[PDB]
């Protein structure tokens, strides 16, 4: 039940749909000030910790071609089944 790897896909999800309707770098994080107003008040926090802290590095990262996926997983945002 790990409330961070929602967050991080929906974030994702919502930022992919914002590069594919065509918008530049500085609108993203310009609407990062209205974007954790579509989440329910009980995930609101946590958003802002993972907008706040990993926004540069997500948003940074979608633009080097790799799968939206992949980014939950490589900023160790959302570990694995750690068998050890």
């Amino acid at each position: 039940s790990d409330v961070y790897c929602e967050v991080c896909e929906f974030l994702v999800k919502e930022v992919t749909k914002l590069i594919d309707n065509n918008k530049t770098e500085k609108e993203i994080l310009d609407a990062f000030d209205k974007m954790c107003s579509k989440l329910p008040k009980s995930l609101s926090e946590e958003c802002q910790e993972v907008v706040d802290t990993y926004g540069s590095s997500i948003l940074s990262i979608l633009l080097e071609e790799v799968s939206p996926e992949l980014v939950c997983s490589m900023l160790h945002l959302c570990s694995g089944l750690v068998p050890r």
